C-alpha cells in the first residue's frame, strides 16, 4: 500500500507514535517519507549484505528474520515479511523497541540525514488530527 501522508499521521497517531520517547509525529511521518516514499512494499538490500522492509526500512541482521543473513538476530521475533503488510502494527511495534534502545531515532539513517533538525512539523501541515 502506498499512504497518503496524512493518512499515515493518523495512523501513526493512532498506534501511539506521537510524542513516544519524546519524538513528535512529524518525525516519524518524514522518516517514513525518505525511508519508504510512504510505501508498505519497499525493499533495499544494504552492503552488509542484510535487507531494509516496509515503511520504516527495518533491517534483517537484528531485527527481523528473512532467511538470507547470516549471523543474524531476530529481536521482533517475527518474518521480515510481516513488515510490508498494509497493516503497519508489525513495524510500529518492533520501532517502538529499535528507538527505546538507546541512539532514540538516530539508528534511522534517513531521519538523521533528512528529517533531524529540520522544521519536521511541516509533514503534519493541513492534517486534521
Ligand atoms: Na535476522
Amino acid at each position: 500500500k502506498v499512504f497518503g501522508r496524512c493518512e499515515l499521521a493518523a495512523a501513526m497517531k493512532r498506534h501511539g507514535l506521537d510524542n513516544y520517547r519524546g519524538y513528535s509525529l512529524g518525525n516519524w511521518v518524514c522518516a517514513a517519507k525518505f525511508e519508504s516514499n510512504f510505501n508498505t512494499q519497499a525493499t533495499n538490500r544494504n552492503t552488509d549484505g542484510s535487507t531494509d522492509y516496509g515503511i520504516l526500512q527495518i533491517n534483517s541482521r537484528w531485527w527481523c528474520n528473512d532467511g538470507r543473513t547470516p549471523g543474524s538476530r531476530n529481536l521482533c521475533n517475527i518474518p521480515c515479511s510481516a513488515l510490508l503488510s498494509s497493516d503497519i502494527t508489525a513495524s510500529v511495534n518492533c520501532a517502538k523497541k529499535i528507538v527505546s534502545d538507546g541512539n532514540g531515532m538516530n539508528a534511522w539513517v534517513a531521519w538523521r540525514n533528512r528529517c533531524k533538525g529540520t522544521d519536521v512539523q511541516a509533514w503534519i501541515r493541513g492534517c486534521r488530527l
